[PDB]
């Protein structure tokens, strides 16, 4: 799976979890691309069996597509929580996550997963971390 | 991203051999020499380095400033992933991939994280605990 493919899958998954479906035009708007670019990537996803570009129903995900989408949306959310927890400006989080989510091994993602749990488990740890952020003196 | 990789490698080559040859850059980044030459022309125009008559490529004060920074970012990210327990064999490839898509704000916060764990070994142990759980 290429990085741009992961973005589409992430996007289609979220659209269905919200509107209950995913239209080519909704995808092009969300990723800010021309519908032809979308249609092209869709056929590839259809051939790789992540979804079906069916008639009447439209864009439907296969078990394989729901499995991957679920993991990709989870990956994105975990990375956001991660940056948020260590004190990154909120306005800079989405852009950083969108860029790095694709270049991280599941191994790293799981380790980031334990770190997040590490800080959520004891608030006293967050305070210690934030205190070190004031050691810039 | 790719332009940053170049600046990153060039800096390291000079901090090692004391200079950087086109051939050495092509090999480090596993690319064709014709491809490296094209990038060198751009970096030169942008005033990061300079092709000197008989000295190969030399970095300007700007190139040195940027390069030192990119090597630091790379090393910091490596220690970070190592500290939280990532398989050492998978560290280099992840850092190479993510280093270009991280704001300095993010880098600075990660630097504080590494420092957090470094000042108390008890913390690394608690983190290692959750891993087993
Ligand atoms: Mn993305
Ligand atoms: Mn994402
Ligand atoms: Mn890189
Ligand atoms: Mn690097």
């Amino acid at each position: 799976t290429t990085p741009s493919m992961e973005d589409y899958i992430e996007q289609i998954y979220m659209l269905i979890e919200e509107k209950g479906y995913a239209r080519v035009s909704d995808i092009a708007e969300a990723l800010a691309v021309h519908p032809s670019s979308v249609t092209k990537m869709v056929q590839k996803l259809d051939k790789d069996e992540y979804l079906i570009y069916e008639k009447y129903r439209g864009l439907v995900l296969t078990s394989k597509g729901k499995k991957i989408g679920k993991r990709l949306v989870y990956r994105h959310e975990l990375l956001e929580q991660f940056l948020r927890i260590i004190g990154v400006d909120e306005e800079k989080i989405y852009n950083d996550v969108e860029g790095i989510e694709h270049h991280l091994s599941w191994n790293s993602i799981d380790r980031i997963g334990d770190l997040v749990q590490y800080f959520e488990e004891d608030d006293a740890r967050k305070k210690d971390l934030k205190s070190i952020q004031k050691k810039t003196e």
